[PDB]
């Protein structure tokens, strides 16, 4: 009974790390269509986990998901991932291979946590005036902050000039991009902010209704809008002998605006160690 040697062709043998030590990035774009009243009239996340691994040896990994939440309607693995195990279990089993690569990608469209509301209101005054008042409120914890915010209002062509009145961030208004740009750096969750916007009007000779573009927003978000966490990732080297118990996790969850939109009215060193590359931890190099 001669054994067979096992050769996996996305992970060589003798990988070598002082430090054994993993990352895992779960990025998500969340993309929606909101009436002006509240209502979802579209939303889905295309989302992707990307590990970068830096373990020794031929380690045995099992992703945990918090699936028995989050409502997976179609995702596609790498090929380290057991496909049978997934079948039956539901478990995400693999070998992975060095270095970064991408374990799964996904996508959802239920039970989703839409970061921001957008409750517009555009008044009107003869052809001359138009009053616009515009509020986001985050619905995450409290304990989270977003970043690089960003609000799109449409003006009409025949703006002759805004003055804008914000008490968070900035607001620019672009003619050339016939938009007011409401720039807030940070914001946390379970809040509000508000922008006002006194817009003066050359009235033409159409009378033809204004058809708006939609309020676009931009912003980072350090969650998962499909609800998506990390429960464990477990490890076990049978030769080497270790365990996840022996390894430092480095988790992340980048939380990107896609379309989010709203209507308004409208490698090896010379002892054999693989080195890591480079880009505030008691551990991180």
């Amino acid at each position: 009974h001669h054994h067979h040697h096992h050769q996996i062709g996305w992970r060589r043998e003798g990988i070598k790390y002082r430090r054994n030590e993993l990352f895992l990035d779960v990025l998500e774009s969340v993309n929606l269509l909101m009436s002006p009243q509240g209502q979802v009239l579209s939303a889905h996340v295309s989302g992707r986990v990307v590990m970068k691994s830096y373990l020794s040896g031929m380690p045995e990994c099992k992703f945990g998901m918090n699936d028995k939440s989050i409502a997976i309607d179609d995702c596609t693995f790498h090929q380290c991932v057991r496909l049978s195990k997934f079948d039956s279990e539901r478990s995400i089993s693999f070998i992975p291979p060095d270095g970064e690569f991408e374990l799964m990608r996904y996508r959802t469209t239920k039970d989703i946590i839409l970061p921001f509301r957008v409750i517009p209101l555009v008044r009107e005054v003869g052809r001359t005036k138009l009053e616009v008042k515009v509020v986001i409120k985050s619905n995450f914890k409290p304990s989270l902050l977003a970043q690089k915010i960003e609000v799109r209002i449409p003006t009409p062509l025949n703006t002759s000039g805004v003055q804008v009145i914000c008490m968070k961030g900035k607001a620019k208004y672009k003619a050339s991009e016939n938009a007011i740009v409401w720039k807030i750096k940070r914001m946390a969750g379970m809040k509000e902010s508000q922008i006002s916007a006194e817009i003066e009007l050359l009235p033409t000779n159409d009378k033809k209704k204004w058809a708006r573009p939609p309020i676009s927003m931009n912003f980072e978000v350090p969650f998962a809008p499909s609800g998506l966490k990390v429960r464990y990732l477990k490890v076990f080297e049978p030769k080497l002998n270790y365990s996840d118990h022996d390894v430092i996790k480095w988790v992340r969850y980048i939380g990107r605006s896609g379309i989010y939109e709203t209507r308004c009215g409208a490698d090896v060193d010379e002892e054999g160690y693989s080195i890591k590359p480079e880009t505030n931890h008691f551990y991180s190099s």
